[PDB]
């Protein structure tokens, strides 16, 4: 309630500037990151090499490949020699490494007295995922506003994401699908999730509306020691089924775009083997039209569920929803199941 | 290729990495150069108030809303006094464009009260047109359009094409101007602000990945005219009855080329026609070899200067060389001066 102002097209484009230096600043702020994270990896390098010098051990041949956290792949050759001393000159390897755990595969392929052993040296992953999922359109053709996307980055995390979006047939798809396309090859760079999705949020704004863009729910396992990050900027809720117990995980935020200020904040929790990390969209937990507990409903409904095959959890909680009504899908309905337990090599 | 290469998912992912500092590179480049404006506009604000200052009238309470090369607008309160002066000097610090005078009096008494304010001038008026259609003669387009002015200075033309179905296209021509709407809003150089699309555009590395463009700026200072064309889609400029097409051989928006797009300018004069057309209409008539030589008989064939009836009448005789078929989606804008 000011005065009239009416030249304000110069307001307008000075502060569409703002909007651009703003994306540009978490673009620089992921731009020192990455570089960051080159530096050390290249310090990492020079520290091996130096380690290697300093025990008694034999540069007869050596190359690196690439040295994440994750995916650790270094090759070298030595001497043949005799008894575990393959296997003694990792225990500094492992500690050079300061976090991560080594293991060996020797190839010794030198029948002779002359001495060639190629040796390649890998990360290890523990606790195997296994995954399953259940689609489903509003009006159960083609193509859904919900979208999803599970693969796995390397040694050390399994990713999950849905988005929703809006209520239209072809007028959400393209939205929704373009939000997880960003997302699989900015979470593939192996940047701090907490930053990522800064980073997508400052990418998808535009027109400065309300409930603009795709909402998401992003959940990455890392296998290093069966730790969740729960990354909600979909205000979608989730839940985690350990035998009998339901615990349900919630965040306070608003959908993708620039409806926030002061960014997302993130959730973490702690599983074990056997666990169960199931996942839906507004399409499912809303889905029953004649309920009024949400989460109760969705609560019980797990308790029924006996079986561990994440395939078939994912179905048995979509089709309930289904059963509710006869036949209707009143919305579009997607979830996503992952279950964890070790590898036992 | 080379080995089995097992493990390409470190190599494929620091490959992917290095694109998304690619697009945050031109992004900080972006924050520079608009900062360089921002200090340019600041530092001609400092030359502004001294020169001022040193008058008669003095300074009093002068208010500057906005200086910008475009939209040049600013408030003063001067004495009554008599026999605008005062702008001819205003004009030369500025060292571009020029500026009118706008001086109210107010109270016609020997008071000193008289509030003024100044404006930039523009030359060259503009009149646009443009005909819309969809492949299947529908509701939806894989073309999308879009001509707003921005300020006094430069009016602007884009257009996009895409994949040829109606709605796998659709989202994507939509969304290329949507976004070639704000960063052209933001007042950036023109070159720059062509690399800051394609950049943040780029996604999957595939061939002809996102919407190709055609965007044609039309400077109102001197009536040059800026030709940026990401997609080899041709122009044309009619003159009388000349008819000058413009073409560029770089390829479409995502990163399927290196050192990014090459610039090309033109200079028109008043009664001047640009039209522009997507891959729908320039090979539209499906039975011609020469899509330029057929396109160019055309518009001698065209006898009128409303740019609105010109979209009309050229779209209306592309169909023509069909049986009333729409092979492909078909938009045409057209510009005079």
């Amino acid at each position: 309630a000011h005065l009239t102002l009416k030249k304000k097209v110069q307001d307008s484009r000075r502060l569409v500037a703002e909007q651009l230096l703003g994306v540009s600043e978490v673009m620089a702020d992921f731009s020192r990151e990455i570089k960051r994270e080159r530096e050390q990896h290249f310090l990492q390098e020079e520290q091996i090499i130096e380690a290697l010098q300093h025990f008694g051990i034999e540069i007869q041949h050596v190359e690196i490949y690439s040295l994440e956290q994750g995916n650790i792949d270094i090759e070298m050759t030595i001497p043949f020699s005799g008894h575990g001393e393959s296997e003694k000159i990792i225990a500094p390897m492992l500690s050079d490494i300061l976090e991560e755990q080594i293991l060996v595969k020797a190839e010794q392929h030198s029948p002779h007295p002359n001495g060639y052993s190629h040796v390649a040296f890998g990360s290890t992953k523990s606790y195997r995922v296994s995954t399953g999922a259940a689609h489903a359109a509003k009006g159960g053709g083609l193509v859904s506003g919900d979208s999803y996307s599970m693969m796995e980055l390397g040694a050390r995390k399994y990713a999950a994401a849905i988005s929703d979006g809006m209520g239209n047939g072809a007028r959400a798809h393209f939205e929704s699908n373009e939000t997880i396309k960003l997302l699989e090859k900015i979470l593939e760079s192996g940047i701090d999730e907490k930053i990522a999705i800064k980073t997508i949020n400052s990418i998808l704004s535009l027109r400065t509306t309300d409930e603009i863009y795709s909402t998401l729910d992003l959940s990455i396992i890392d296998l290093q020691d069966a730790s969740c990050k729960f990354l909600k900027v979909g205000s979608t809720p989730s839940f985690i089924k350990r035998g009998d117990q339901v615990m349900k995980v919630q965040a306070s935020n608003l959908p993708i775009g620039i409806i926030n200020e002061f960014d997302v904040e993130v959730v973490s929790e702690q599983l074990k083997a056997g666990d169960l990390l199931i996942m839906m969209s507004d399409g499912i937990f809303e889905g029953p039209k004649h309920v009024e507990n949400h989460d109760l409903w969705m609560k019980r409904k797990m308790k029924g569920l006996k079986t561990n095959d994440p395939q078939e959890i994912a179905d048995l909680l979509m089709e309930e929803v289904i059963r509710t009504r006869s036949g209707q899908i009143e919305d579009d309905m997607t979830v996503v199941v992952v279950r964890i337990d070790h590898n036992t090599p």
